[PDB]
């Protein structure tokens, strides 16, 4: 899992949620191209906990091209929480330590927020077609709803 984190203060994270490269249409966010840009983001001021944000949507379906390089940017700007961003093909509902083995491309617990700046990681992901989940690993979470599905497609 990746586990190679950076730090990055409030500016650069309303930078970096800008370069989400997907559409949106209802809660469901369309990417396209040869290489795909998804910045998600754990819990949002003001968005509902605990869930993910991506392009300023709580939990919405990717649909994501066949073929295409997904490079994607996971932000933890929630305090108090060291959430995890994981790719499984397990399906929801997810048990209070869910077993989502094997994780095909993900995050490990991200550092909690501190000293004004957010913990950020970028990670490369060449997803075979078939639907995904991302859920977050903190025991409870993806119970209580932080998970989305991904349909690669
Ligand atoms: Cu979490």
């Amino acid at each position: 899992l990746d586990t190679s984190w950076k730090e990055a203060t409030l500016p650069q994270v309303k930078a970096m949620l800008q370069k989400d490269t997907g559409k949106v249409s209802g809660d469901t966010v369309t990417y396209s191209g040869k290489t795909v840009h998804v910045v998600a983001a754990a819990v949002l001021p003001g968005f509902p906990f605990p869930s993910f944000e991506v392009h300023d949507k709580k939990n919405p379906t990717l649909d994501i091209p066949a073929g295409a390089t997904v490079d994607v940017t996971f932000i933890n700007t929630n305090k108090g929480f060291g959430h995890s961003f994981d790719i499984t093909q397990k399906t929801p509902p997810f048990a209070v330590m869910p077993v989502i083995d094997p994780i095909v491309a993900g995050t490990g617990f991200s550092p909690v927020p501190k000293d004004g700046k957010f913990g950020y990681t970028n990670f490369t992901w060449h997803p075979t077609a078939g639907t995904y989940y991302y859920v977050c690993q903190i025991p409870g979470h993806a119970a209580t709803g932080m998970f989305g599905k991904i349909v690669v497609k």
